[PDB]
């Protein structure tokens, strides 16, 4: 079997990106933010304290025929960027673009922070990182694609985020289609539940590519890139205006500066994320000063892959028995 789905920016700036997923029998359709970085998939629904619901399509799980409740199952996850939720655990039919999982545990919120209540555009989360890291208890439950996996074409699923535009999730399929030359794969290290790969280096516009080890995930549900603050500090000093904020919280940049591209390596190939991906707009609204797409990792304790890199990529994720990471130009 294979699936196809079309992911869509939540906003003008690529903040996040929405698929739609069916649940339950007849099909709810929400609209999740598909996240490799971790691996739950929980909803907004009819269980959300009300007061934390804010224009979300919820899941109603007594409406569907197929919902089944996991006795005394809870889950509680909290996120890098400081965000939470938690709840109880049913198990229904999910489909994703043609692609359906029976079974799949379906993690009702019944508590949410602020940020996911303030945004009206995403209605829950669909995790895709290893299934150790699903947050479950007393027994972890597996991720859309792990349950998938064996039924699936091949063992693997893509991702082709759009710059300002829609983009493609694939199950099972390389579309060789959608890229140019040829993919690249590289070694993932599955040790902390992440697809966590070592990049050999990077180059800032036109310079020379600098060969060195930069280890860190691929993730679909961070927006930004973020990296050791050597490599960002080189980057920025090469924007006439640029310093870093500790008010704003980060780098920052006149709004009508040129971005130079920034390249990160694959094996021998390279990714070259052009200057625009790297503007994320006015620091507030009417603002002349503009935030920057590459920030320090430095007390994250992780470097990251996000959505302004992987957007420059068609992006393999191969589930084989010993994962590996693809990337192509497109």
């Amino acid at each position: 079997s294979t699936g196809s789905a079309t992911t869509t920016p939540i906003d003008s700036l690529d903040d996040a990106y929405i698929t739609p997923v069916q649940i339950g029998t007849p099909a709810q359709t929400l609209n999740l933010d598909f996240d490799t970085g971790s691996s739950d998939l929980w909803v907004f629904s009819s269980e959300t304290t009300a007061s934390e619901v804010d224009g979300q399509t919820i899941y109603t799980p007594s409406k569907s025929t197929t919902a089944k409740l996991l006795s005394g199952a809870t889950w509680s996850i909290s996120y890098g960027d400081g965000s939470s939720s938690s709840g109880d655990v049913y198990t229904d039919t999910v489909s994703v673009g043609g692609l359906t999982v029976t079974g799949q545990a379906v993690e009702s919120a019944k508590k949410v922070s602020s940020s996911f209540t303030e945004d009206s555009t995403i209605d829950g989360l669909l995790g895709l990182a290893f299934s150790t890291l699903n947050t479950v208890s007393p027994t972890q439950q597996k991720t859309f694609f792990d349950n998938a996996k064996a039924s699936l074409d091949s063992p693997v699923f893509t991702a082709d985020l759009g710059y300002h535009a829609p983009g493609t999730y694939n199950f099972g399929f390389i579309d060789t289609t959608a890229y140019t030359g040829s993919i690249t794969y590289t070694a993932v290290s599955t040790k902390q539940g992440f697809w966590e790969w070592t990049s050999t280096g990077y180059a800032v516009g036109s310079g020379t590519f600098k060969s060195t080890s930069i280890d860190g995930i691929a993730d679909t549900g961070t927006t930004l890139l973020y990296l050791p603050a050597t490599v960002v500090s080189a980057y920025w000093a090469q924007v006439s205006g640029a310093k870093s904020s500790s008010s704003v919280g980060g780098y920052v940049f006149p709004c009508s500066a040129t971005l130079p591209s920034f390249t990160f390596g694959v094996g021998s190939a390279r990714i070259v994320i052009p200057g625009d991906y790297i503007d994320f707009g006015p620091i507030s609204t009417g603002s002349s000063s503009c935030f920057g797409g590459i920030q320090s990792s430095a007390g994250i304790g992780i470097n990251i892959f996000g959505d302004v890199a992987l957007k420059a990529a068609f992006v393999v994720f191969n589930g084989a028995t010993t994962p590996t990471l693809g990337f192509a130009s497109k």
